């Protein structure tokens, strides 16, 4: 097919339009929240002052406003978590081969951003990409989309196996396999795979988090790839295209 | 001791991103060059388990990746160009105007509004009075104003100015459909002054009706497209610019 890259292009433009729409949506929601009449009504009708004793009108507003503000706060938090999820897709998208893009399409179908098309094939879901560390023994696994990310982290990872992710920015989940106490050389390799496969690819001294995989928590209803953890160690590495390629199986 | 320091981190941030994308650009161009081994494939197919077809299909697939890689490269270039425009607006802006440039960076995804940080109202383009003392010229002081001025505020017939091939403000002559060459020179001087070419002589600026400008779908704030424009060569003077300030 001579449309494969073109379709990869529409998909990329598609994800960006979603980011754009949700960012515009976020400022609208935050604006609405700031433009909301402050509820303290207990202020305009703690008035004990006789002067229809028609104050009730305001007590009932205090309640409607405290609730609207709560609701709007909830909506705003969901918009943000959508933006964070779409951002992770945009990152995976920009660093993917055409083949890996077929699987990210499947993710977008599952998360509701795309519908399969009339009589379009179903791309079989692949396993995380495997790497061989500089020690020449240890296998390191890297998720290439959020479905592989969740799978690697919550299905494939054993107890004791260490997990890596670039700190506070979108990127792949990275797990060290079959080595429960790795050298600082193997840890560094893993952290470098994490920093390389992230939004911080072409920058120096990237922070990556290191913590046992079994310590990660996926909140109920969380979007693919999103995780939670505390008490992690942090490393600072500088990924190199050569270094990464030397570990590529 | 915060307001300027925040103006400073913001300035350092755009610079880091530029550096990051330029490194990314060379890497992508390198990969694109290391991909020329595909001609080989096409040639052994050309000249002809071991079919002439096995080589044709290898080559069509390699050729699709080349296309994908080209699309990615164009995407990195347009990011750099966009970030370069922010870098230019940033270095010529007052602190007040920097609050609006922050709102643009929140919108294009480079900043996230912080805990309980206010929402700065978006302002209108800056107004200047041409040497004829009658005509109003408008100047975008950022890309949201650039877009607004060009695609929202500008009427039919109104002329639009921008420094040729370099980052700068959008400039529009207001309520004068046939301006004198004195008025055209003023507007171009504002465009050249409010650009990356501020302290240089003979700046080329493009002149064309605003309603002939097209913002490509998915295009970044400020970015536009046109053909068949006139060009002028002007030399901005800080005094001249100040005299036209309302």
């Amino acid at each position: 097919r001579d449309r494969v890259a073109q379709q990869a292009n529409e998909l990329i433009k598609r994800v960006a339009s979603e980011l754009e729409k949700n960012r515009k949506k976020l400022i609208k929601q935050e604006q609405e929240l700031a433009d909301t009449e402050t509820a303290e009504l207990v202020r305009q009708k703690g008035e004990i002052l006789t002067t229809s004793q028609n104050a009730q009108r305001y007590f009932k507003k205090y309640q409607k406003l405290k609730e609207a503000v709560k609701h709007l706060t909830n909506l705003i938090e969901e918009t943000k978590s959508t933006i964070v999820y779409l951002e992770s897709v945009d990152t995976m998208l920009g660093q993917a081969s055409l083949a890996e893009i077929d699987e990210i399409r499947e993710e977008l179908i599952e998360t509701g951003y795309l519908k399969r098309r009339h009589r379009e094939k179903i791309h079989k879901r692949q396993k995380p990409e495997r790497y061989l560390a500089t020690d020449g023994k240890t296998i390191i696994l890297v998720g290439k989309n959020n479905l592989q990310n969740d799978e690697l982290t919550f299905k494939m990872a054993k107890k004791g196996e260490l997990w890596f992710h670039a700190k506070d920015i979108p990127g792949s989940h990275v797990v060290i396999t079959d080595n429960l106490d790795p050298s600082d050389e193997v840890k560094t390799d893993a952290a470098e795979l994490a920093a390389y496969f992230s939004k911080a690819r072409h920058s120096n001294l990237v922070q990556v988090d290191m913590i046992e995989a079994k310590k990660l928590h996926k909140p109920t209803g969380g979007k693919p790839g999103f995780v939670t953890y505390r008490g992690q160690k942090t490393l600072r590495v500088t990924p190199t295209e050569d270094k990464i390629k030397s570990m590529k199986i």
